[PDB]
């Protein structure tokens, strides 16, 4: 299990994540129990579904 606060500890990176979700205009995706939100410059595939980007953990898995 995961916290909050161990995920925003977590340095932010420049690569794919797979099984990306929208949430209004938004895209994220889950990383080793961690959610990243994904900014800068996207490059998308898999049908919307895997992004290559900056990825910046906000919060835990539920």
């Amino acid at each position: 299990a995961t916290t909050d606060a161990e995920c925003l500890s977590k340095p932010a990176f420049d690569g794919t994540l797979s099984n990306v979700w929208k949430e209004g205009d938004s895209r994220y995706a889950n990383f080793e129990n961690c959610i990243y939100e994904l900014s800068g410059i996207g490059i998308g595939y898999d049908n919307d579904t895997s992004w290559n980007g900056h990825w910046t953990p906000v919060r835990a898995a539920d």
